[PDB]
């Protein structure tokens, strides 16, 4: 109860900003995450003995892959923290609780491969879940860690409060399947443009929480350029691994995943910002106007990729 986590001044101040980078020191991330649960939720939401043991089980079930790692888990949890703070009153007490856990858990036990490479490889997880293959695996993995003796952070919730929170988490986690982002955003654009959009409509919140999860999941494009540029290296380390695996199944992989086609990266970043990132954050600022900074940073990084092509860095 009477324990606070207190970060250093620079972190204390930088963490409130959308663009915050959680730094290269693995052994502070668990504390940065608690810091965010207490400031976002209450020093009450969870018992610190339970939360810590949940965090270190979650850390342990991420894998040492180039991008879909523990670092990303917590990066994506901080973007949700930033969204939750600058929209204090739009979100229920349960939703703040669920969504930060959601974010921390959203890529649990990823192996560095797309839902696509699972199906072409005929991995068992592709027989168990026909679509959002990894994302259903990640939710399953979260339900599993919550059920370890001593790990149920949600134990001090009514039967009903409990079922709501695992259902927020479930949908949140499914929504980080980029294949369900496209339809979800078209609907939300249409719903705020035609004015029908209703945040008391539970099914409409669902869509809005889904957008946030794509926004938080993609939040690596919203960072300062050096951060975004060095994160891009890690993201293509996985994509190119996957490409090599595709090639060993005797399948020419898409250019995104072909390490021969490095030359095509800047133009591939271009389409990705235009086709996915700008629309994501555009729609998200339209619906939660204090999220504007993510659109402005994303815009800025687009311009930085425009400069790489023009042959100026
Ligand atoms: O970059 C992404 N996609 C584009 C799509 C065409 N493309 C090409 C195409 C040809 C050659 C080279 N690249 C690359 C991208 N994709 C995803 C999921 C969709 C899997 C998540 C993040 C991404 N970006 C990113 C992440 N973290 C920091 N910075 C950026
Ligand atoms: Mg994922
Ligand atoms: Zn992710």
């Amino acid at each position: 109860g009477l324990m606070q986590f207190t970060l250093p001044v620079r972190l204390c101040k930088e963490i409130e900003l959308f663009h915050f980078d959680i730094g290269p020191f693995e052994n502070m991330w668990p504390g940065i995450f608690v810091y965010m649960v207490h400031r976002s939720c209450g020093t009450s939401c969870f018992e610190l003995e339970k939360l810590c043991r949940f965090i270190m089980s979650v850390k342990k079930n991420y894998r040492r892959v180039p991008y879909h790692n523990w670092k990303h888990a917590v990066t994506v949890a901080h973007c949700m923290y930033a969204i939750l703070q600058n929209n204090h009153t739009l979100f229920t007490d349960l939703e703040r609780k669920g969504l930060l856990i959601a974010c921390l858990c959203h890529d649990l036990d990823h192996r560095g491969f797309s839902n696509s490479y699972l199906q072409k490889f005929d991995h068992p997880l592709a027989a168990l879940y026909s679509t959002s293959t990894m994302e259903q695996h990640h939710f399953s993995q979260t339900v599993s860690i919550l059920q370890l003796e001593g790990h149920n952070i949600f134990s001090t919730l009514s039967s009903s409060e409990y079922e709501q929170v695992l259902e927020i988490i479930r949908k949140a986690i499914i929504a980080t399947d980029l294949a369900l982002y496209f339809g979800n955003r078209k609907q939300l654009e249409e719903m705020y443009q035609t004015g029908s959009l209703n945040l008391n409509n539970q099914s409409h919140r669902d869509r809005v929480i889904g957008l946030m999860m794509t926004a938080c999941d993609l939040c690596s494009v919203t960072k300062l350029w050096p951060v975004t540029k060095l994160t891009a290296n890690d993201i293509y380390a996985e994509f190119w691994a996957e490409g090599d695996e595709m090639k060993k199944l005797g399948i020419q992989p898409i250019p995104m995943m072909d390490r021969d086609k490095k030359d095509e990266v800047p133009q591939g970043q271009l389409g990705f910002y235009n086709a996915v990132a700008i629309p994501c954050y555009t729609t998200l600022t339209q619906i939660l106007p204090p999220t504007e900074p993510l659109l402005k940073a994303c815009r800025d990084n687009l311009s930085q990729w425009e400069k790489v092509i023009r042959g100026e860095e």
